[PDB]
């Protein structure tokens, strides 16, 4: 039971971290969740098995993204994973969380590299809301997982802010194309999220602790809910306050 | 109930946004003090609402934007507060009265403006800076904006300059409040149905409903959803922050 | 230069600091500039010598801001003045410069300084604009000096900062108002600015308000007034509504 | 002029706002490379009106987006510039190269997104990346983003998408060159007639006319006078921001 109690998702990169604690949560509200995973089969199932050990139910679905063939390999393990439970190929809500980082100075960023941020963080979420738009419904959710680095100097993280300022986009542009179908579209910026260097990370929010899990993954599931319907276009700064500079 | 045995003021909260405000607060099992600067029946028709739904509120008289606004108000709010949980604790305060002034650019007077300060601004700064004598560590502050300050409307010019003020108010309170774990933050409405005589004429409503991508004007409900979120624990990692609650009006 | 050649403009609070570097750039740019003060006459006389010094053309007007009566004041000043040196009362250029802090921590705050703040400005700023569109011509130009306080918190100015919020407000809906009229409003948002007060002789302070601007420096008056006057400029007719960001890069964290 | 002395490499001068940027930039004093694709009389056209007008320019041929274009650019940047000055100093950067997708969003193929991408915003990246050695301390650059970062348009939301990439790249470069004194600048127009087909429809050119609160569309020196501005000295105190060179086409 819970507010999506009938409803179905999908989160990307969902094994770790934000990803994985979204999962639970909107498992929680009595989704029925795709637990989406690049590479491992086994960290997408641990979080499987949470979901049903709490009573909540779910599936992994492996498709490594940032590669040619990439959207194909998603839908066609989403789509038979999701008729098998429900017999339809519905699905209520998208979240775009994946998303690798570069973690080198400019003049060390490589083409490739370039590419491959691209590919993953920008690219990936481009296709896959163009595909899955034959799959959600009317009154239907598309949440980006963007992040603080887009509103917050970083000189290290350059082409991943850039990346993430290009997901920003797709909901502005999104939410306004979908609007006659009444699917909003949001954004959600983390801060800094889960020794001497954790008291550090702790003094850019205003209640000087850093940012857990959770903290990203509540705001997520209010918006994957009827309670923010009227809420469409917009960025939501779960940062615990870090943005106030 | 997720906000059983706390408590919440909205102001101006006899009718439109407020009065959905305290109805979805009340639901979610908050004791809800309804505010209104005059008719004391109106308030009471909104607690009668509330209480028929098996919630706890009671109606709570005091003009505002006047010499010892917030001392009225107070007073109201601390005794009623102490008769019905041995308690003074304010757990929530939604700043959401203010007025309108309707007039073009070049017919605004100096009494219309200092108005517009004192009912959407003042009295909001002077609420926040008393209640925060009553919020308890890990309360709530949320401040009612509007979609103007986003939106270009000459029409509304000084209004929207007061609550350009209010925003303000949020961010730098929300701030202040970090170490004692209250969040503060605005919700700005779009163009929302309340019941003035604009919306009695459809066309109006016609034109009206095209600002939102959904096209449709807002509900009163529409924001008070919103609100009811801040107000609880999913929003703790929000702060200083705007929320837009107008169906997509920014999108240009 | 004479960008500005047959201009005319009003700074108001333009006898130190920011207010005084940018009545000078203007002036340099053949503008004849309305020097206000709210009381010191001496120091409105001494910019309007500097810009004479320098070829240009000045007068001063006294006006207290926010008091009763304040824009009449500053309007019968302003006018009588220009009609001498012009023969017209034509008013190009307004830059909205004037404005006081509060100085307190937000539990000091009263009712007498909240309004005091408001009256100066919020409400004078928007009285001004308001008197001043019988003066601005078609294709004029109007400035508001708004403050970075309104993007970095800080609890210490909040009253001060929701004045300023309340003015950046003013170049918002006055754009959309006077597009008909081709008039451009917009804000300038400053950073730390050493404005010549003795604070900004201790070096050990400076370093640490340098630090918050991305080139390592604290900024200087002439770093925003030669954004004002770009803005005041033809080079500029195709920004209105907006908010420039003349900090030196403090917003970026 | 303010620029006499300096030089600035102009992507995409050949035509539209590009051409006025070199135009405007050869005006105040700045020898320009004016850049383009493969048409050398395009970019030669240019050249020959920022000579009549007795400034100092030179065409520079590469074609950006595929393997080897930084390389092919910065060979003849630096061949044109030491012929000329001796010297391969760059003081101006304009990364303003673009194309659009014009497709609707369920029409866009990976093709056409890796080649948006590649022009809008990788090039841009890798032409800043290669460009830091031969800009000096108090240098320049200047992006050209876009509206649309702000404006809805589904139309475009890839182009947009590569825009947004853009201004990350202004906030981010502007950080880490401070030390280095060299201001990076995002401006970013509305609409602007640069002499597509579009513009010839008397009808549609109204239409587009209505974006902006000047009721008319921008045109290519509008963009390109906000440009030279960010290019000069009256500017060094503005970096990591945003230029609305829209005409007010952003006020909702
Ligand atoms: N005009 C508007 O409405 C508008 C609005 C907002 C933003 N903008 C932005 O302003 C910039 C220029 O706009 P515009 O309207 O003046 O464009 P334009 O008239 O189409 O000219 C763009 C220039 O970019 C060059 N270019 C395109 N692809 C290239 C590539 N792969 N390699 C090298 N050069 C390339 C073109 O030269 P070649 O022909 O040789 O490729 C041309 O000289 C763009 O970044 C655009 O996104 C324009
Ligand atoms: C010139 C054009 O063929 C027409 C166009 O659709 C457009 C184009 C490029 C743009 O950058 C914009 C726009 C735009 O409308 C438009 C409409 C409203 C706001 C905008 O910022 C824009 C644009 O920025 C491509």
């Amino acid at each position: 039971s819970g507010k999506l109690t009938g409803k179905t998702a999908l989160v990307t990169g969902s094994s770790r971290g934000i990803g994985r604690a979204t999962a639970i949560r909107l498992a929680r509200e009595g989704a029925l969740v795709a637990v989406h995973c690049s590479r491992n089969r086994e960290a997408a199932d641990e979080t499987v098995a949470t979901i049903e050990k709490e009573g909540g139910r779910a599936f992994s679905v492996l498709a490594e993204l940032g590669v040619p063939g990439d959207v194909h390999e998603l839908f066609l393990a989403l789509e038979r994973g999701l008729k098998e439970r429900t017999d339809a190929t519905t699905l209520d809500i998208l979240v775009n969380n994946a998303g690798v980082m570069g973690g080198v100075a400019p003049e060390e960023v490589t083409p490739e590299l370039f590419d491959r941020l691209v590919a993953v963080n920008a690219k990936a979420p481009f296709f896959i809301v163009q595909r899955a738009l034959t799959l959600i419904p009317d009154g239907g959710r598309i949440i980006n997982i963007s992040s603080g680095l887009t509103r917050f100097a970083n000189p290290q993280e350059v082409a991943y802010a850039m990346t993430k300022g290009a997901m920003d986009q797709l909901t502005l542009h999104f939410a306004k194309h979908l609007g006659s179908r009444n699917i909003t579209v949001n954004s959600v910026g983390p801060g800094i999220t889960n020794p001497e260097a954790v008291a550090q990370m702790a003094g850019y929010s205003v209640f000087n602790r850093v940012g857990e899990v959770t903290d990203v993954a509540d705001v997520v599931a209010f918006l994957a809910g009827d309670d923010a319907r009227w809420i469409t276009g917009s960025y939501l700064d779960a940062s615990g306050g870090t943005l106030l500079g």
